[PDB]
Protein backbone atom coordinates (compact mmCIF):
# COMPACT_ATOMS: atom_id res chain seq x y z
CA UNK A 1 0.00 0.00 0.00
CA UNK A 2 1.13 3.28 1.38
CA UNK A 3 0.02 4.97 -2.30
CA UNK A 4 0.82 8.87 -0.75
CA UNK A 5 -0.75 10.58 -4.23
CA UNK A 6 -3.40 9.11 -6.25
CA UNK A 7 -5.57 11.27 -8.90
CA UNK A 8 -8.07 9.44 -10.80
CA UNK A 9 -9.94 10.62 -13.42
CA UNK A 10 -12.80 9.11 -16.48
CA UNK A 11 -13.93 12.20 -18.56
CA UNK A 12 -13.80 15.88 -17.96
CA UNK A 13 -13.03 19.07 -19.92
CA UNK A 14 -10.40 21.14 -17.98
CA UNK A 15 -10.42 19.38 -14.40
CA UNK A 16 -7.53 20.61 -12.59
CA UNK A 17 -5.88 18.58 -9.40
CA UNK A 18 -3.28 19.80 -7.22
CA UNK A 19 -1.88 17.41 -4.82
CA UNK A 20 0.60 18.07 -1.95
CA UNK A 21 2.31 20.98 -4.15
CA UNK A 22 3.89 24.44 -3.85
CA UNK A 23 2.42 27.05 -6.36
CA UNK A 24 3.60 30.81 -6.53
CA UNK A 25 2.18 33.38 -9.31
CA UNK A 26 3.56 37.18 -8.78
CA UNK A 27 2.22 39.93 -11.40
CA UNK A 28 3.48 43.06 -13.36
CA UNK A 29 6.17 44.72 -11.19
CA UNK A 30 6.61 48.37 -13.00
CA UNK A 31 8.59 51.12 -11.67
CA UNK A 32 8.66 54.57 -13.12
CA UNK A 33 10.96 57.61 -12.16
CA UNK A 34 13.69 59.80 -13.47
CA UNK A 35 16.76 59.19 -11.44
CA UNK A 36 17.92 56.11 -9.21
CA UNK A 37 20.77 56.18 -7.44
CA UNK A 38 22.52 53.49 -4.73
CA UNK A 39 25.07 53.29 -2.73
CA UNK A 40 26.45 50.50 -0.97
CA UNK A 41 28.96 48.72 1.12
CA UNK A 42 29.51 45.21 2.63
CA UNK A 43 32.19 44.02 4.53
CA UNK A 44 31.76 40.55 5.90
CA UNK A 45 28.68 38.33 4.33
CA UNK A 46 29.68 34.87 5.01
CA UNK A 47 32.13 33.18 7.13
CA UNK A 48 30.92 29.34 7.62
CA UNK A 49 27.91 29.18 6.27
CA UNK A 50 26.13 26.28 5.63
CA UNK A 51 23.61 26.56 3.02
CA UNK A 52 20.86 23.10 1.76
CA UNK A 53 18.55 23.20 -0.92
CA UNK A 54 16.20 19.76 -2.27
CA UNK A 55 13.65 20.68 -4.57
CA UNK A 56 13.33 24.00 -4.34
CA UNK A 57 12.69 27.31 -6.98
CA UNK A 58 12.25 30.32 -7.97
CA UNK A 59 11.12 32.30 -10.47
CA UNK A 60 14.19 34.90 -10.76
CA UNK A 61 17.45 35.19 -10.08
CA UNK A 62 18.71 32.75 -7.66
CA UNK A 63 22.65 33.76 -5.72
CA UNK A 64 23.91 33.03 -2.49
CA UNK A 65 26.12 36.13 -0.51
CA UNK A 66 25.32 38.43 -3.14
CA UNK A 67 25.67 42.59 -3.17
CA UNK A 68 23.42 42.63 -5.90
CA UNK A 69 23.08 46.41 -5.89
CA UNK A 70 19.99 46.71 -8.17
CA UNK A 71 17.89 43.98 -9.02
CA UNK A 72 15.09 43.12 -11.89
CA UNK B 1 -3.45 1.43 3.18
CA UNK B 2 -2.16 4.78 4.31
CA UNK B 3 -2.97 6.38 0.91
CA UNK B 4 -2.55 9.85 2.45
CA UNK B 5 -3.69 12.13 -0.63
CA UNK B 6 -6.35 10.19 -3.20
CA UNK B 7 -8.65 12.47 -5.82
CA UNK B 8 -10.94 10.69 -7.90
CA UNK B 9 -13.33 12.07 -10.68
CA UNK B 10 -15.45 10.65 -12.88
CA UNK B 11 -17.15 13.56 -15.30
CA UNK B 12 -17.55 17.01 -14.69
CA UNK B 13 -16.46 20.72 -16.34
CA UNK B 14 -13.69 22.47 -15.11
CA UNK B 15 -13.74 20.52 -11.84
CA UNK B 16 -10.75 21.95 -9.11
CA UNK B 17 -9.44 20.20 -6.62
CA UNK B 18 -6.47 21.21 -4.29
CA UNK B 19 -5.13 18.71 -2.06
CA UNK B 20 -2.64 19.51 1.12
CA UNK B 21 -0.78 22.17 -1.09
CA UNK B 22 0.78 26.33 -0.94
CA UNK B 23 -0.63 28.57 -3.51
CA UNK B 24 0.03 32.48 -3.18
CA UNK B 25 -1.07 34.84 -5.80
CA UNK B 26 -0.01 38.25 -6.04
CA UNK B 27 -0.73 41.21 -8.18
CA UNK B 28 0.69 44.50 -10.00
CA UNK B 29 2.89 46.39 -7.86
CA UNK B 30 3.02 50.07 -10.22
CA UNK B 31 5.70 52.60 -8.40
CA UNK B 32 5.46 55.90 -10.45
CA UNK B 33 8.25 58.25 -9.13
CA UNK B 34 10.72 61.18 -10.47
CA UNK B 35 13.50 60.58 -8.46
CA UNK B 36 14.33 57.34 -6.06
CA UNK B 37 17.55 57.55 -3.83
CA UNK B 38 19.24 54.92 -2.24
CA UNK B 39 22.04 54.76 -0.37
CA UNK B 40 22.89 52.19 2.42
CA UNK B 41 25.64 50.26 4.29
CA UNK B 42 26.07 46.67 5.39
CA UNK B 43 28.66 45.00 7.83
CA UNK B 44 28.10 41.73 8.99
CA UNK B 45 25.18 39.53 7.84
CA UNK B 46 26.31 36.11 7.84
CA UNK B 47 28.46 34.48 11.02
CA UNK B 48 27.80 30.75 10.28
CA UNK B 49 24.27 30.77 9.72
CA UNK B 50 23.18 27.64 8.93
CA UNK B 51 19.98 27.49 6.24
CA UNK B 52 17.91 24.36 5.61
CA UNK B 53 15.16 24.06 2.55
CA UNK B 54 13.17 21.45 1.07
CA UNK B 55 10.11 21.81 -1.64
CA UNK B 56 10.31 25.59 -1.15
CA UNK B 57 9.59 28.04 -4.14
CA UNK B 58 9.06 31.73 -4.82
CA UNK B 59 8.09 33.60 -7.97
CA UNK B 60 10.81 35.94 -7.64
CA UNK B 61 14.27 36.12 -7.02
CA UNK B 62 16.19 34.25 -4.09
CA UNK B 63 19.36 34.95 -2.38
CA UNK B 64 20.83 34.23 0.70
CA UNK B 65 22.76 36.87 2.78
CA UNK B 66 21.91 40.14 0.83
CA UNK B 67 22.30 43.49 -0.12
CA UNK B 68 19.84 44.21 -3.21
CA UNK B 69 19.46 47.73 -3.12
CA UNK B 70 16.87 48.22 -5.39
CA UNK B 71 14.32 45.38 -5.93
CA UNK B 72 12.04 44.67 -8.29
CA UNK C 1 -6.90 2.67 6.39
CA UNK C 2 -5.72 6.37 7.49
CA UNK C 3 -6.89 7.96 4.10
CA UNK C 4 -6.07 11.41 5.87
CA UNK C 5 -7.27 13.21 2.43
CA UNK C 6 -10.01 11.92 0.42
CA UNK C 7 -11.78 13.87 -2.48
CA UNK C 8 -14.59 12.03 -4.31
CA UNK C 9 -16.95 13.32 -7.26
CA UNK C 10 -19.52 12.12 -9.25
CA UNK C 11 -20.17 14.99 -11.62
CA UNK C 12 -21.12 18.74 -11.62
CA UNK C 13 -19.58 21.98 -13.03
CA UNK C 14 -17.01 24.18 -11.70
CA UNK C 15 -16.71 22.41 -7.90
CA UNK C 16 -14.25 23.29 -5.92
CA UNK C 17 -12.93 21.35 -2.84
CA UNK C 18 -10.00 22.18 -0.62
CA UNK C 19 -9.18 20.58 1.68
CA UNK C 20 -6.14 21.02 4.43
CA UNK C 21 -4.04 23.87 2.73
CA UNK C 22 -3.02 27.43 2.74
CA UNK C 23 -4.42 29.63 0.86
CA UNK C 24 -3.38 33.30 0.53
CA UNK C 25 -4.50 35.80 -2.35
CA UNK C 26 -3.39 39.60 -2.70
CA UNK C 27 -4.77 42.60 -4.57
CA UNK C 28 -3.26 45.56 -6.54
CA UNK C 29 -0.77 47.92 -4.53
CA UNK C 30 -0.49 51.43 -6.52
CA UNK C 31 2.03 53.91 -5.15
CA UNK C 32 2.16 57.16 -6.71
CA UNK C 33 4.27 60.09 -5.65
CA UNK C 34 6.86 62.97 -6.86
CA UNK C 35 10.09 61.74 -4.64
CA UNK C 36 11.12 59.07 -2.65
CA UNK C 37 13.90 59.16 -0.64
CA UNK C 38 15.26 56.06 1.52
CA UNK C 39 18.35 55.94 3.79
CA UNK C 40 20.07 52.76 5.73
CA UNK C 41 22.19 51.40 8.05
CA UNK C 42 22.70 47.65 9.25
CA UNK C 43 25.35 46.41 10.83
CA UNK C 44 24.16 43.21 12.61
CA UNK C 45 21.89 41.05 10.91
CA UNK C 46 23.01 37.23 11.36
CA UNK C 47 25.20 35.99 14.01
CA UNK C 48 24.24 32.24 13.65
CA UNK C 49 20.77 32.23 13.09
CA UNK C 50 19.70 28.88 11.96
CA UNK C 51 16.39 28.61 9.64
CA UNK C 52 14.45 25.79 8.13
CA UNK C 53 11.77 25.69 6.01
CA UNK C 54 9.93 22.54 4.22
CA UNK C 55 6.79 23.06 1.69
CA UNK C 56 6.79 26.84 1.96
CA UNK C 57 6.18 29.42 -0.34
CA UNK C 58 5.30 33.48 -0.88
CA UNK C 59 4.05 35.37 -3.95
CA UNK C 60 7.49 37.45 -4.42
CA UNK C 61 10.85 37.83 -3.12
CA UNK C 62 12.74 35.51 -1.05
CA UNK C 63 15.30 36.20 0.77
CA UNK C 64 17.03 35.83 4.22
CA UNK C 65 19.34 38.67 5.86
CA UNK C 66 18.37 41.22 4.01
CA UNK C 67 18.93 44.92 3.05
CA UNK C 68 16.34 45.32 0.43
CA UNK C 69 16.63 49.36 0.74
CA UNK C 70 12.87 49.18 -2.02
CA UNK C 71 11.26 46.55 -2.39
CA UNK C 72 8.26 45.82 -5.17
Amino acid sequence: GDLRNVTADKDGVADVSIEDSVISLSGDHCIIGRTLVVHEKADDLGKGGNEESTKTGNAGSRLACGVIGIAQ
